[PDB]
């Protein structure tokens, strides 16, 4: 009972460090900067915002109110959206609240399969699997690796859906949320897109453009992508301004999340372009320097993206299985995941085709061309050579140490320190 | 003007615990962190990801939270000796959600406290409004408040699940009336501990889960010292069954529950030490409270069994205005209050109000102090003092002490950590 704090405390620094030691890639994993950290950890945990500022019954709420406008006038400038509600305390929470406005039983929830670029929210034992039942594959091509448009717009017209997503967690080159439009709004199919992956990237003015494309809703998660500490966001039209901003609480929220929320959305304001611009920029050329070193990374006629894509079993040289990589570069101090690919044949598995990474958090400790031309080396060292592993530990954890900074803030502070509150 | 925004709120972050060090707070949903939970919500763990248990991760690099994730599930199971718990859910109402997602359908009956009835949202629908529908309300019985038993048991006799908790929540709900009238009914009984269950882990209020509950569920908001999210503390059969009802579910805020562990781990430590003095303070608030001549529901019952004093701010004997009104009068008079709809209110301004000693409790201030609390509350109540001038009276008090007690170092609850 005493001691065990401080063992949390233990496994905490240790944590620190084993991240400063070690680079991240990884497709949902994002830094946040000292400002945002900090102020995650003050009193605003204390209160709650019980709806919207103005709108309280509770009282003391008055710097709330304050902050929580702040990000959503924030929002409000950046994405551009004639609407925002910060109020989600998760992405997943976000899509359920847009869900529970947007849908109800009453059939198609259109979105991608879970091995083929789909994310755990649409489908069963998740958010709309709780909420709005009945899902439906969308017409994603493994090859070109994005949605085939013409069978989509297909399914929306003769089989009648009332609602239709775009985003996911295998996410290339922009989905086709365009050419839907016209079906879509044909049937009275609603267009949301999941920003949450992406959501930095066109805050950056990159990528896709899902608003001016003619997305009624944007929605996602604040921690990957995007500066922001852990939480969801809604943005969307004016329309839906007394709709989404009800169906949150009760759909709903943490205070101090929102206003970190805020710095790191402020921080994307004015350092955002840089930032996703760089981000992939630092993508691209880490998919074609590893497509050098002898591995095989997918859509080779190509990403537009922060995230890359690697099929390891077709991948010859190492005739390695994905996991079989993952696990050594996770003591390697290069960390990923394990992914299933649309060519997998079925799921349930421990060991899948090949593995998914991404370039935002490396990007945000400032790493370069040059440095990700050099993570290559470290990628390639164990799949093809398959040198000893833990040997060049001791050389990757002297490597990243370098960049303990927060860059696109407006400070530089390290992002590993560990702050002592006693 | 962006680069001046991290400035901004960090100003008004440490200008927010000088406020609420200085001011004396009684809202009853809100609890004071302590620095060694308060610590590991800036750690590196915001950017993480985990999945369910023990590690079972579909990502990788959790090397270090396979066993994190272990030891808050430990100190779940060897403080509530409960048979299973999961410490994923991400927010109270995610704990709830998952609850109510776990054995349900759409169109099964679930018996709950409802809101006018005195009892939290999330219970009835626009969350409950989600997967399963047809929430159906308790009896109750506004005289004595509490659930009425013997109507409950006859109205039971045939739902899918019983629930019990609330924001307005006076008293024990009689789990072990609804216990053996549940399973002919095919039936089962979640109870929501959001507001209660810190208190039953120091072993008060009421114990449901011995009392026949098969689900218990609770935010680590309301009287539980620690971070933000839900946790579900069920039986050894249902394992399995809640650990996989979420972790596609709601997708994990691994910070928060890193503080969790803390939390839990003082919480078996000095949870018996917390939660007595909790109540038997509380009742000095309230038997001040009548003392001084006001009208306060359950004036038989001493108002309470839990840390939750209400007031009928309608028909009060100093009044002439609306319940939120006074609440805003001791709102900029720094004593921060909340609006609570009572059973007889037929909507925002309420008859009633709701008085929390938690974040004064944990700071380790006794029947005394309560006294005088109680006496600030009547400079403005009686005698008409300026808010503004009595803010001065109030100013001399939680600014004393803000040092917390009950965790383990007692630093300064409020302390403020620069971090660049
Ligand atoms: C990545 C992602 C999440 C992640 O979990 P959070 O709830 O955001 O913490 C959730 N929902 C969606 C749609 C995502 O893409
Ligand atoms: C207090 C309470 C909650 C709180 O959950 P949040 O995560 O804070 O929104 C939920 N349900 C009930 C019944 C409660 O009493």
């Amino acid at each position: 009972y005493s001691d065990v704090p401080k063992f949390i405390r233990d496994v905490s620094i240790k944590q620190h460090e084993w991240m400063r030691e070690s680079i991240k890639l990884i497709a949902s994993e994002n830094i946040t900067s000292l400002a945002v950290r900090e102020a995650c950890a003050t009193d605003f945990m204390h209160r709650y915002a019980e709806g919207l500022p103005g709108k309280r019954l509770y009282q003391g709420c008055k710097y709330i109110d304050e902050v929580e406008t702040l990000c959503i006038e924030l929002s409000k400038e950046l994405f551009k959206a004639e609407h925002a509600n910060v109020q989600p305390t998760s992405g997943v929470v976000a899509n359920l609240a847009v869900f529970f406005a947007e849908t109800k039983p009453g059939d198609k929830l259109m979105a991608l399969s879970v091995p083929d670029g789909g994310h755990i929210s649409h489908w069963k034992v998740s958010a709309a699997g709780i909420r709005g039942l009945k899902v439906i594959n969308h017409p994603f091509d493994p090859e070109e690796m994005n949605i085939d448009a013409d069978a989509m717009v297909k399914k929306i017209l003769e089989e009648k859906p009332k609602l239709i997503l775009f985003g996911g967690s295998l996410f290339p080159f922009p989905h086709p949320v365009a050419d839907a439009y016209e079906a879509a709004q044909e049937v009275g199919a609603k267009i949301a897109y999941d920003g949450a992956h992406v959501l930095g990237l066109i805050a950056g003015k990159q990528f896709q453009d899902p608003l001016r494309e003619g997305a009624e809703y944007l929605m996602g998660s604040t921690h990957k992508t995007f500066f922001g500490p852990q939480g969801g966001v809604i943005l969307t039209t004016k329309e839906n301004a007394d709709k989404i901003d009800s169906h949150v609480f009760p759909g709903v929220h943490h205070l101090h999340h929102k206003a970190g929320l805020a710095i790191a959305l402020a921080e994307m304001l004015e350092f955002g372009e840089a930032y996703a611009k760089q981000v992939i920029k630092n993508a691209k050329a880490l998919a074609q320097a590893l497509y050098e070193r002898g591995f095989n990374v997918l859509c080779e006629h190509k990403t537009e993206s922060h995230q890359v894509i690697i099929d390891i079993e077709s991948s010859p040289d190492i005739e390695f299985s994905a996991s079989e990589l993952a696990k050594m570069y996770e003591e390697a101090n290069i960390i990923l995941n394990k992914n299933l690919l649309p060519w997998d044949d079925v799921n349930n598995s421990d060991n899948p085709s090949g593995i998914r990474l991404g370039t935002q958090e490396c990007t945000r400790l400032g790493m370069k061309e040059k440095e990700m031309e050099e993570i290559a080396e470290f990628m390639k060292r164990i799949a093809i050579d398959k040198e000893k592993p833990e040997k060049v530990r001791e050389d990757v954890k002297e490597f990243a140490k370098e960049y303990s900074t927060i860059h696109y803030s407006f400070d530089e502070g390290d992002g590993f320190k560990y702050l002592r509150f006693y």
